[PDB]
C-alpha cells in the first residue's frame, strides 16, 4: 500500500516491468546496406503504419479524452504521410544507410533545429519529433521482451518513453517523479491508461512483481495474493 497521485483514472493488475535501457534512438548505430531497394520498401511500411495508427488515435480521442490531442495527433498523421519527410528518409538509404540510421538521422537532425528556435510554441515539440522517430523505429522491429501484460514502472514518463511501449500489452503505468500536467499525463489520460506518480517507490524493487495500481484513488498495492490470502483465511475461521 503505497499512497500516491492519481494521473490517470482506471484500475490494473499486471507484473510490474521496468526498462531501465536506453531508449531505441539511442541505440541505432550507423550500419551499411546493400539492398537499397529492401530499406526503401522497409521503410514505406513504418510510414504508413504509423501514419495509419495517429490516424486512429485522432479519431478516438474526439470523444471525451481531448480534442487538443486529436489535433495535435491529426497534423503529425499528415506529417507521417508528407511525401517531403520520406524523400528525406530515402536521401540517406542512397548513401548506404540501413533505415534505422536513416529515421534516428533525419528525425535528430530535424529536432535540433526545431529546439534551436526561438518561437515557444514550436520550440517545445522538439521532443515530439523525438516521440515520432521512436514510434517510426517501434515498427521496424515487428518483422516481444515485455510480459503478456504489465504495468510500466519508472522514474520519469515522457512521450519517447510511451512511444516505445505496445499499447495491447501496457495496462497501467507508476511514476516516482512525474506531474500530472506533464505531456505524458495528457498522453495516458487520452489512451485510457490508469497512471498513478509521485509515489514513493523504487522502479528496480517492483521489477518483476504483480502490482495493483489504482488510479481512482491514487493507490498501488505491491504483491496482492498474499493479501487476498490473510483476507481468506481470517474469513474460514469467522
Amino acid at each position: 500500500r503505497i499512497r500516491a497521485l492519481p494521473a490517470a483514472p482506471g484500475v490494473a493488475i499486471a507484473e510490474g516491468w521496468q526498462d531501465a535501457t536506453l531508449p531505441l534512438m539511442e541505440q541505432v548505430y550507423q550500419a551499411s546496406t546493400l539492398d537499397p531497394a529492401l530499406e526503401r520498401e522497409r521503410l514505406t511500411g513504418a510510414l504508413e503504419e504509423a501514419a495509419n495508427e495517429f490516424r486512429r488515435y485522432s479519431k478516438r480521442f474526439a470523444a471525451g479524452a481531448q480534442k487538443e490531442t486529436a489535433a495535435i495527433f491529426d497534423l503529425y498523421s499528415h506529417l507521417l504521410s508528407d511525401t517531403r519527410l520520406r524523400r528525406e528518409l530515402f536521401a540517406e538509404v542512397d548513401k548506404g544507410s540501413v533505415a534505422e540510421w536513416a529515421v534516428k538521422t533525419v528525425i535528430e537532425k530535424f529536432a535540433e533545429q526545431f529546439a534551436a528556435l526561438s518561437d515557444n510554441y514550436l520550440k517545445e515539440r522538439a521532443g515530439d519529433l523525438r516521440a515520432l522517430g521512436q514510434r517510426l523505429l517501434f515498427h521496424l522491429d515487428d518483422a516481444n521482451a515485455w510480459p503478456e501484460r504489465f504495468i510500466l514502472v519508472a522514474d520519469e514518463l515522457s512521450a519517447t518513453t510511451l512511444a516505445e511501449l505496445p499499447q495491447d500489452r501496457l495496462v497501467g503505468v507508476v511514476v516516482r517523479d512525474g506531474a500530472a500536467n506533464s505531456q505524458a499525463a495528457i498522453m495516458v489520460r487520452a489512451l485510457g491508461i490508469p497512471t498513478v506518480m509521485g509515489a514513493d517507490i523504487q522502479p528496480s524493487v517492483l521489477h518483476r512483481r504483480t502490482l495493483i495500481v489504482d488510479g481512482y484513488r491514487g493507490e498501488l498495492l505491491v504483491d496482492p495474493e498474499p493479501v487476498l490470502l490473510q483476507e481468506y483465511q481470517r474469513l474460514i475461521s469467522e
